[PDB]
């Protein structure tokens, strides 16, 4: 269900993570001609973004409104196309071309496009349909910002005056805040409009939350990296959040025997440090069928093990989920492997009184970065497997379908839960996946700006917990409630010529505070940081400030430990990311 927008939704975030920050000008047109075919070739990509949010909501956009949202996304096609053609010429054309004629021509093109976005946008926010338009609003907003930054890059070359540029800069700032906050507000509103009580309500809920994460929340997460003044190099970053695929079922209609809403959501992975899949212990049962044929074996329960982010290796293993095994147990080991796909068989037995569905087979496609070669590891119920009915590609497509899927995939499996049906009529398993952009090693690039999310810390102290991020950070954040050391993340430098660095940190504090950075316990950076919220406040874009440390430093260590002081009682610090700016 939905691979049309959910593919364009992952190509755009997968394509935008290269030209994010200050793109080496050659990659900024190597991007924009992918983005003109992904999101702006016709109005076929824009009438799908609508009918996707419509499907998750069971409500309609009227017809006196579903049009003027397409009449504008045509308006914006040309503009954006025409600007990119012009900009591409500008890039190629040797500087013995840059006469006053072509200057004010690209100038007018950029001004056209940017002008038009500013006129269009409220069309994607009309009162009453803000949720249904959300993806359209997002993809547009994202083209508008990504457009606006070009004024900073080429402004002088095109002959815009100091003011002209600086007026664009203030607009990019205000719109980055307004666009982001709009998207979180209305995402949550829609999400809430879908909580219910049945397994049925839940799958719609989760399908909304998955698809909105891929085609909205992942997109806004990159909006502050279009500020090329604050990010004047290329940025190395990652999305740390979870997504759960739809559950694996042998029937469309479970007739109210699916696990209740409360029984799934209150029991899925709560905000946690980042980890990677380590082990799955499959548990198979026997399903006596109506005849000496349909009787089969089904995946009924499991354990899960996951290995924590780098710095620790002492593993985690889950409670038992589901029912214990009546055939022998199967173990697959996933150390060092990245499970870029999952395909599954299901099967059912029709009984005069009831139906019994199960998952009989799951084949796990996987890849290996330590030693470049792809493989498969499979699970077999060992009795009447049936046919494949569930393909994770249909929900987590690849970034691009150019390369083979083990290079161009978009997600790797993180976690496998097993939920029991009502009146043990089966087990429904649920798969959790993370983004391919995550780096196991926590590498600090030597040419680029590096963003290290505090959820990649391997260890938390002084009563520092992991908290639901505010939807625009790309994941969660660390919550400090106490003075003293709060988080410890392991860190991989890429050279050993003493490459000096400056640090910034992206936080939100209720009071003024002091951050201490250390390496292997040696403290190497401290400074005072400004208040940014009042107690009780709900965290919007402006809640988080991004502030530099005074002193350059080298990465002669691996164990970054972050500490907070200044908290009175009832204070909160929220830490999102730590940044590394390579220096001279």
């Amino acid at each position: 269900t939905t691979k049309d927008v959910i593919q364009k939704g992952i190509s755009v975030v997968g394509d935008l993570l290269g030209v994010v920050g200050f793109p080496f000008g050659g990659a900024l047109v190597s991007f924009y001609t992918n983005f003109l075919n992904t999101i702006w070739p016709s109005e076929d990509p824009w009438k799908a973004f609508m009918e996707q949010v419509e499907a998750l909501m069971d409500q309609k956009i009227a017809d006196y409104a579903k049009n003027k949202a397409l009449a504008e996304l045509q308006g914006l096609q040309n503009n954006v196309e025409d600007y990119v053609s012009a900009l591409s010429s500008w890039q190629k054309n040797p500087v013995s071309s840059r006469n006053p004629h072509s200057q004010g021509r690209i100038r007018e093109l950029f001004s056209q496009a940017e002008s038009h976005f500013r006129n269009s946008m409220p069309s994607f926010a009309i009162s009453g349909y803000e949720v249904l338009f959300l993806t359209t609003y997002a993809q547009a907003a994202n083209t508008h910002l990504f457009l606006l930054k070009d004024a900073q890059i080429y402004g002088e070359e095109w002959g815009y005056e100091k003011e002209d540029i600086a007026e664009f800069y203030k607009r990019q700032l205000k719109l980055t805040q307004e666009y982001t906050d709009h998207c979180v507000k209305w995402y949550n509103v829609g999400l809430d409009k879908l909580r219910g009580s049945s397994y049925e309500s839940w799958v719609n809920f989760n399908r909304y939350r998955r698809e909105m994460t891929l085609t909205v929340l992942d997109l806004i997460a990159l909006f502050p990296l279009y500020d090329v003044r604050l990010y004047p190099k290329e940025v190395k970053t990652e999305l740390t959040r979870d997504v759960l695929t739809d559950p694996i079922v042998g029937v469309n209609n479970l007739r109210g025997y699916g696990t209740t809403f409360s029984n799934i959501e209150n029991y899925i992975r709560k905000p946690h440090l980042f980890d990677y899949l380590h082990r799955i212990q499959f548990h198979t049962r026997f399903q006596p069928g109506y005849y000496g044929n349909d009787s089969f074996n089904y995946w009924s329960g499991n354990y899960v093990s996951t290995r924590p982010s780098i710095g620790s290796n002492d593993i985690i293993t889950s409670p038992f989920y589901g029912n214990k095994s009546s055939e022998p147990v199967q173990n697959l080991e996933f150390n060092g492997e990245k499970v870029y796909r999952a395909v599954a068989n299901t099967n059912l037995a029709v009984w005069p009184s009831a139906v019994y569905s199960g998952v009989t087979k799951v084949e796990f496609s996987q890849y290996n970065d330590q030693t470049d070669e792809a493989s498969t590891q499979t699970y077999d119920s060992k009795r009447n497997v049936g046919a494949v009915s569930w393909d994770s590609i249909d929900q987590l497509p690849p970034e691009t379908t150019d390369e083979p899927l083990e290079k161009g995939y978009s997600h790797q499996l993180n976690y496998v839960m097993c939920f029991l049906m009502q009146g043990s009529r089966g087990t429904i398993p649920v798969l959790t996946w993370t983004h391919k952009s995550v780096d196991f090693f926590n590498m600090i690039d030597s040419k680029k700006i590096t963003q290290l999310p505090l959820v990649k810390a391997y260890k938390l102290q002084s009563g520092a917990s992991v908290v639901a991020g505010p939807r625009f950070t790309g994941g969660d954040i660390i919550q400090c409630t106490e003075n003293g050391s709060a988080a410890t993340i392991y860190v991989t430098p890429d050279v050993s010529y003493s490459q000096k660095y400056r640090a910034r940190i992206h936080y939100a504090s209720t009071s003024q505070i002091t951050f201490t950075l250390s390496l292997d316990g040696a403290p190497f950076n401290q400074y005072y940081f400004d208040k940014t919220i009042n107690k009780g406040d709900t965290l919007t874009y402006n809640s988080f400030n991004l502030a530099s440390f005074s002193t350059p430093f080298e990465l002669s260590g691996n164990n970054l430990q972050i500490g907070v002081t200044g908290l009175s009682a009832g204070d909160k610090v929220y830490i999102d990311k730590i940044e590394f700016i390579p220096v001279n």
